[PDB]
């Protein structure tokens, strides 16, 4: 087979429709589903599959006390099959370590996991289910990448890493990968102060990242990277609907070049698709906790800092608890268009329920519709009492 | 390979034989079975699988409390190898909703989900395991479909979706796809009052349709519907051997273009096979409950409103509980003719047993013998006290 | 692909090597593993499988409870890889019923289910996984089959069935098969007096076929079959090394065409190898009980009515548990001779076991060598008090 | 496909980065984990796979009481996918036995097992998944080999068996096989006074395996065996860096032809990596027990009898119980030179954790960078308490 080719532009989103839910915590009261945490989705040319980071035990297994930690050497990213639970028996491991990226480039897959210490991690690039290159920690301080799937265009994968201090100034890098092996590597630049955990996806024939600044910013920084000549630029979503969490209430004017204030050192992955007047964000509904999840059509969110929402789907009730949200496209499947889609995760356990003493997460996917679908709401629907 | 083509007539039936059966009930008692219901049988060109929609919980599992409900966004379109119970670790998940219709054409799958509240779900449309088409609810009230298979002709797969009251006149639809494009679609056309669930097969070169209503009628509607053409019409099963559940005692006098009165706002999903001489209908012993099944040779059912069983056979006891039951055919087969085949979903639990606080089922299948075999009857066969 | 032929002669057996055990109650007792019985070994051109007769549940599940019980609407033929255990998870069904045989002719497998009640069951016929031929019973009394694999040259699988008394004379039935369609069949034929469960094995270019008189014999009857011509004839193993069980103690001259007097009514499965002076008899060693089991080299067994044992070796000590035992080969491995192969079932819990109240077991099997191996006993290995 | 042919040379070892882990203890504490010891890790030529010993029976069932045991009829060698946990469902059995070897060739797979009593023991060898040739005990006292993947080179592969006193001299021979075929064996030649379970791999165009000194030795034996002309040498790592277990503290002058004393009748299965100034060798931490687990940068220890460490880094703390290690390669992945790597056992239970009565492990598994990367520690991770 071939190299993909981001030839295509996205469709036209008119709202979203359901995709893929596990219902993993439910289903994992009592069966061996694997405790996880930051998934996401990832398609191969005749596949679509979950991904996360495996904690090493069940939600049942007694190991599955304190698993709130969010690097330990029990971890790994796995997959298994689309709306399928992460069950022992079902999951295939693609690389050991407590942060990852993973994306098909037409002809095979590149994993890519962080493991080690704090001041001492490195990262393994898997292609094709075996090592091929490594990378050391340059800031010695929690090596990290995107929590969600990369993007190839004609062999090569960007990757956006980040070393260095999570509330304060950052060494962030993005390597450019072919074949898992290293192309080239930039320091990042543009304006964007803080970065981390990049969602991407790509359109043509350029790739758009949309991350996380834990650092002032409660608007989201947005990486743009041309993967042929393999540079980029980084600026705000402009737009005065603010995408992170924790987070003020919306102005009337957003930054298109600075953080906007009023939160400091918090954060939560999450994700846009950012495509002039068919642009789409999303965020949590609560302005303080990780609960509910919606989304928002805001027409040029990205340039246009006085932008507002001109319609919206709930995904989420902002009674039920969410977390981290990132973006995924089958590149392989028919149409003249790509399909936006994403993912949100459902958090459950500590540490907003302690109640219990693990923390999982089951997940709930959506593609978009060029129809007016009515909506529903996705809870993680699984009931805390019955764990005790 | 090649889309089927419809160039076969019904193997004579002289009796039926057993095709398979899965015992989930009786496994899931002590295995991370899935809770369902709503299953049927499809078969791809090399492989035949069960179908059902999972209610996102084991049988053993506390969340299997309360199972009875129909419709959540816990539930989903599962398929799993022959004969084998649906459980956690081999379930291969279609689509994710709570009414449900799938089949293969030739070529590829398409599978059917609708999803949502009930004023406001919506159906997509997935062929080749990727999300096509979306269809929004046309009367805001329980958009639903045939929960069993469809049947392809040369690509296009006609499906019947009904939207509007149960207990009234509705906005029944048959849709026309291929390859999960929508053709066209048409508003019900016929003599036939009320149309829910249908269990169809194909015959050279057109389709049959099995129907329940739900308003009036104790008589089964009959959807006949031309692929090629994509047209159909509708009438109810004239014979006065009465297929619906709960129903009035057989009269000598059916009814070929109204429902048969005595039962209103209720019924069972089932299914028959019209063909002339060689005219099988399916039902339940009990006229009240949903108990025992039997098959009756009932030659001319369809068009004759004097006609009356001249052969049978008894596939479940009145003794043990029954349920939904549909029709389908391995159109791949060696042969010269399809080979008639259905399933009876074997509810346990709730309402009938409700000494448990779940609902589930396991599945019977059959398929014609043109010998004259012994029957058997086949029960769920798990015992309840061992739940408790 | 081809169809097989028989095209060699067995290898020289001189002892017998380790090839395949599943420990199946001991992982059982903590595993979803299923209660079989009457199990076998099989092999495809590409792959060699464990089958059984499921009983519909696991071992530790309370429906484990009464599954001494032979026959009954919950039991299937179950296929799963070598030496793992039969899981409710990786256990592939091929049929249902409570009697069956097995065998692939080197294009596709064919499968024969017997399902029913005692005076009406009836045999389905699968090939290539798609049930082809049905056969009613014909005496009305437990239509029969063989419980190992059957043998398939140039398309033809000749498959013995018994329909009758199990205490005085049966109808029996040489059926031959191809593609699963009956090419013909034959009343039994010979000197045999009575004929259950036969264990046959495939050599240039006949098939032979060692079986139980359940009426008055504890010597086994033989049917040697010719698939060209497809037909048959009958004889006992003239060896006064008696090989059934229950069984009289060996006297000095056997009986070549009469059942050898002493125990009535009773009988288990067994096999041989009958080769000239390459020839061994399998049987337990207690002549009251189905317990232990050896290997015993008796040149011309068959034809010889003073032949006595002049080599041998111990697979299950006296002290355990053993049962069926059958023969089976691998026509697709490399070489110029078919390595003899057999398993033994090793039966755990009733009726020799009644502190549980469940009946299953495990598998050992062994291929022949043409070394002079050293012997080890392979007994089942779980321990019943855990159970309790 | 074609045979292997050892054509590269070591890629530089620079560092160790994460390649695999299962946390089978972990896991297995809520999950049907097999109980197992004496694991490894062997390359096809499109997937790698864990292998292991099992104990034929789950970690929380009652079976593993005793499973400290060496030798039993309940032992198997499984495979499974790379860093999944060794579970009933996932678990592909090889060969029966309790001690092996298994290795690609480029074509197919060839396993050996060993079975039996101590007197009587016998190996068989499968090729293709089927039995080929069968070796008999020479020496009556528990018949044994590597304990880890052999290494093909243009269809050869050599293996290491030891026959005899594991205090003493005993018979050790290096068998040649070729498609399971034997070609040759030959009597252990050179200076190396004791052999058992040699850890090998293969570079341009030699095979060279590091083994264990039962008998006096502390520094460990090394074969180097020729594949094309089928012989073979033998002596000590001359290092004064000895890497058995237990053994004396590391004096400042090595033994290159005899074993260096002080520790008697005891070692552990280790490797090492001999490549001139690219030496590395693996040992425990700990010199009395089988705690923690080391890698150590010693130029020319196979011949410099004076070498010392240049570089190390540690891979288990000494605080963790690791136990046997040893050495495998991916043959066939991408690039000019061959990737080493290792596994290292991580035992848990007795005989150093007597409050479970059970011995397991899990396995974490290293490979080399040309990066100098950070290092981590990776302990199995289970907590005893849990099991208790
Ligand atoms: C079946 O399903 C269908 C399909 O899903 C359902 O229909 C959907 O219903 C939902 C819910 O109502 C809709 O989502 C909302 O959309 C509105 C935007 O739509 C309105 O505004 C548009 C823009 O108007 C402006 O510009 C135009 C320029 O031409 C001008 O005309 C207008 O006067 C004004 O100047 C209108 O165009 C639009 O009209 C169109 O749509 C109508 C249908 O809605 C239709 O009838 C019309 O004919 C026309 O076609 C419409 O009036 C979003 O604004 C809204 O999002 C806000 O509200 C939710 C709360 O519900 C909140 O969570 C959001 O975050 C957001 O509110 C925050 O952000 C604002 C901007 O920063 C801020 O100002 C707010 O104060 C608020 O801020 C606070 O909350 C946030 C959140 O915590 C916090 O962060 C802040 O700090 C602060 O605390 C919804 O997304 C769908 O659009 C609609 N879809 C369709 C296809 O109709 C249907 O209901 C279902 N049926 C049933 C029976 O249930
Ligand atoms: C081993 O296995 C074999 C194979 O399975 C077993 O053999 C099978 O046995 C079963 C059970 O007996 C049979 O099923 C029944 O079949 C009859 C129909 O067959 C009879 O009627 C035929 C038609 O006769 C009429 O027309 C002809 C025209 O020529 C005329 O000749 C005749 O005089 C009459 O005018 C006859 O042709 C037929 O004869 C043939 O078959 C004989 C074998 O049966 C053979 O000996 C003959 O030589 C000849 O070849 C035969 O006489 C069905 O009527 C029956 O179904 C009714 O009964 C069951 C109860 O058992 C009920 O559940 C059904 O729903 C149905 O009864 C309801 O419907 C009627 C119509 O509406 C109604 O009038 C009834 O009052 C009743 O209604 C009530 O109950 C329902 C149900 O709840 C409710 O909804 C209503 O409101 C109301 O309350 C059976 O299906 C198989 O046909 C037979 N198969 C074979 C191959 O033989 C064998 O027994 C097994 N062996 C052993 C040892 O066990
Ligand atoms: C490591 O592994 C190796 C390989 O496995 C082990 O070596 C094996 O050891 C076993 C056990 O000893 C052997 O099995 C037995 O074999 C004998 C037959 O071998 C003897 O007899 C041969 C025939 O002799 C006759 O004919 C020749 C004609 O030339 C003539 O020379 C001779 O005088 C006599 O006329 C001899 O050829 C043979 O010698 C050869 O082998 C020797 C090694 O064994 C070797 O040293 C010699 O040099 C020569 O090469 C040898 O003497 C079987 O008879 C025996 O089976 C009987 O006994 C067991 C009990 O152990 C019983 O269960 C069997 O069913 C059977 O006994 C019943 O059947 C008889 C016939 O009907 C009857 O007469 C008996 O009374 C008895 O009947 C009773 O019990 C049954 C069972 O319940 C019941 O049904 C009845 O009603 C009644 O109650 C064994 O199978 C292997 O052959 C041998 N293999 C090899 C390769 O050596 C080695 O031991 C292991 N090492 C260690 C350290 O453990
Ligand atoms: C992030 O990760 C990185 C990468 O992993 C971390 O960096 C790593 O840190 C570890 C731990 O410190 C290092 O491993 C040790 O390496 C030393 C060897 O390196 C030293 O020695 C070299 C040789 O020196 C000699 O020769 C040269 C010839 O030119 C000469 O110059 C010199 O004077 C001397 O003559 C030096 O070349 C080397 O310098 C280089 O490296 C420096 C970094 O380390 C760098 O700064 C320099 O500029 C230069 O580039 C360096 O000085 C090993 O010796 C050591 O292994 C011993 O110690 C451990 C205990 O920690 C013990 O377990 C080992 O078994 C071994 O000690 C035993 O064996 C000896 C030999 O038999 C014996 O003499 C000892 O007494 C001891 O024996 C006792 O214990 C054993 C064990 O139970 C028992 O069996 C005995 O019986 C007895 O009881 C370590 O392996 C890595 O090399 C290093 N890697 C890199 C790339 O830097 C970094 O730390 C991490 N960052 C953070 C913040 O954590
Ligand atoms: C490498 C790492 O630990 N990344 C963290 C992430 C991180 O702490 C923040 O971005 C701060 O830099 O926060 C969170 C979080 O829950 O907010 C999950 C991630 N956990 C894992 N990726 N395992
Ligand atoms: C969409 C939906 O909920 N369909 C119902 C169905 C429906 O209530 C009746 O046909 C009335 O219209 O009844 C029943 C039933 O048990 O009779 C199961 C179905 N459940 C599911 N398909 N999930
Ligand atoms: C065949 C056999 O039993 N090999 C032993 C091995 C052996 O005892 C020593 O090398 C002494 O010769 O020791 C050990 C050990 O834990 O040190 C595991 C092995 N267990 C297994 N391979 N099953
Ligand atoms: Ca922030
Ligand atoms: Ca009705
Ligand atoms: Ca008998
Ligand atoms: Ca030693």
């Amino acid at each position: 087979r071939n190299f993909n080719n981001l030839t295509k532009g996205l469709c036209t989103i008119n709202s979203w429709h359901i995709y893929g839910k596990d219902n993993a915590v439910r289903i994992g009261e009592s069966s061996d589903v694997l405790v996880t945490r930051e998934p996401y989705v990832s398609c191969d040319p005749d596949e679509c599959r979950f991904y996360a980071l495996s904690q090493g035990t069940t939600i049942r297994g007694k190991h599955s006390n304190g698993t709130i930690h969010d690097r330990s050497q029990y971890r790994a990213l796995i997959s298994w099959p689309l709306s399928s639970p992460p069950t022992v028996y079902n999951s295939r491991v693609e690389c050991i370590g407590w942060s990852s990226t993973s994306c098909h480039d037409g002809k095979s897959r590149m994993s890519i996991c962080i493991s080690g210490p704090n001041n001492n991690a490195s990262a393994v690039v898997w292609y094709n289910r075996r090592p091929v290159a490594e990378i050391n920690t340059w800031a010695r301080n929690i090596l990290r990448t995107q929590e969600s799937e990369c993007v190839c265009h004609n062999g090569v994968c960007p990757v956006v890493f980040t070393d260095g201090s999570a509330t304060g100034p950052a060494d962030t890098r993005i390597y450019y990968f072919k074949e898992g092996k290293i192309l080239k590597w930039e320091s990042l630049t543009g304006t964007a102060k803080h970065i981390e955990e990049c969602s991407c996806y790509g359109e043509r024939t350029g790739i758009t990242c949309t991350c996380r600044d834990n650092w002032q910013g409660s608007n989201r920084p947005v990486i743009q990277i041309d993967p042929v000549a393999m540079t980029h630029t980084s600026q705000y979503i402009c737009s005065p609907v603010l995408t992170d969490n924790p987070r003020p209430n919306d102005p009337n004017i957003g930054k298109c070049n600075d953080p906007y204030p009023g939160n400091n050192n918090n954060g939560v992955k999450g994700f846009s698709y950012l495509d002039g007047a068919n642009t789409w964000l999303g965020r949590t509904i609560s302005t303080a906790s990780r609960s509910g999840y919606e989304m928002l059509k805001v027409p040029n969110a990205l340039t246009d800092d006085r932008s507002k929402p001109i319609q919206g789907q709930t995904i989420v009730l902002n009674a039920d608890w969410s977390g981290y949200s990132g973006s995924f496209m089958d590149y392989w499947a028919e149409g003249d268009c790509y399909r936006a889609c994403f993912y949100v995760e459902l958090i459950r356990g500590r540490p907003k329920e302690d109640k219990v003493w693990w923390t999982s997460n089951s997940i709930v996917s959506m593609c978009s519709s060029t129809e007016f679908l009515g909506q529903w709401n996705w809870p993680d629907g699984a009931k805390i009492e019955y764990f005790l």
